[PDB]
């Protein structure tokens, strides 16, 4: 009876196998862009992603993660409210049944159909398991997805996850350029949070970009595809992968814009 999106195992069920679930400084939030406060001091994000080398794509039963090279220096995320490096190690998606939910944060408690998570860990902690267990170990770059023009640059992705419709299956996944899924400001929000699934870790530095990126129907219907289940299991639709927004309590977010 493991953790999961269902009505038995979803997220107001996750507190008794995670307890951190009702902790200070859980993710998602509501940015509330009203009184998130225009923070001069903060840096303008460096996204460094030339030199990124994907590895792989994989169905995990949760969602779906292309993989990264991450044993040098290659894609990295630095700058913004970051002290040091943080290496690029996976993307992954949350999205919805409909096109009127999906995304984990929201904006003025406006959902949008899906929300990209790029996810870095800081080298400082030497790997990524050591990373979970610092309050600054992750750095987590949230970028919005609303229902519209294609995104040409996602295509590559929407295309192979026929090979991977099931829990534990991956697939090749070479020279994907993640450049392809930016939008066109670094304008962002940043507070203090945690991983949105188990185990829930209080170690992530959150960075959501105020532009959202476009993707097409037909795009987000293929991420509709997938499966939660494993192959030869009863048909399980992968959708509302998210958490909803988790109380604030002691935490400001700041604005990089005005
Ligand atoms: N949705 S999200 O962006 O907040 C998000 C949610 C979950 C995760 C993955 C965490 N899995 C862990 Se804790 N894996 C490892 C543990 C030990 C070792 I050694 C290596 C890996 C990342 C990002
Ligand atoms: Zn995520």
């Amino acid at each position: 009876h493991h953790w999961g999106y269902g009505k038995h195992n979803g997220p107001e069920h996750w507190h008794k196998d995670f307890p951190i679930a009702k902790g200070e400084r859980q993710s998602p939030v509501d940015i509330d862009t009203h009184t998130a406060k225009y923070d001069p001091s903060l840096k303008p994000l460096s996204v460094s992603y030339d030199q990124a080398t994907s590895l792989r794509i994989l169905n995990n039963g949760h969602a779906f993660n292309v993989e990264f090279d991450d044993s040098q220096d290659k894609a990295v995320l630095k700058g913004g409210p970051l002290d040091g490096t943080y290496r690029l190690i996976q993307f992954h998606f949350h999205w919805g049944s409909l096109d009127g939910q999906g995304s984990e944060h929201t904006v003025d408690k406006k959902k949008y159909a899906a929300e990209l998570h790029l996810v870095h860990w800081n080298t400082k902690y030497g790997d990524f398991g050591k990373a979970v267990q610092q309050p600054d170990g992750l750095a987590v770059l949230g970028i919005f997805l609303k229902v519209g023009s294609a995104k040409p640059g996602l295509q590559k992705v929407v295309d192979v996850l026929d090979s991977i419709k099931t829990k534990g299956k991956s697939a090749d996944f070479t020279n994907f350029d993640p450049r392809g899924l930016l939008p066109e400001s670094l304008d962002y929000w940043t507070y203090p949070g945690s991983l949105t699934t188990p185990p829930l870790l209080e170690c992530v530095t959150w960075i959501v970009l105020k532009e959202p990126i476009s993707v097409s129907s037909e795009q987000v219907l293929k991420f509709r595809k997938l499966n939660f289940n494993g192959e030869g299991e009863p048909e399980e639709l992968m959708v509302d992968n998210w958490r909803p927004a988790q109380p604030l309590k002691n935490r400001q977010i700041k604005a990089s814009f005005k």
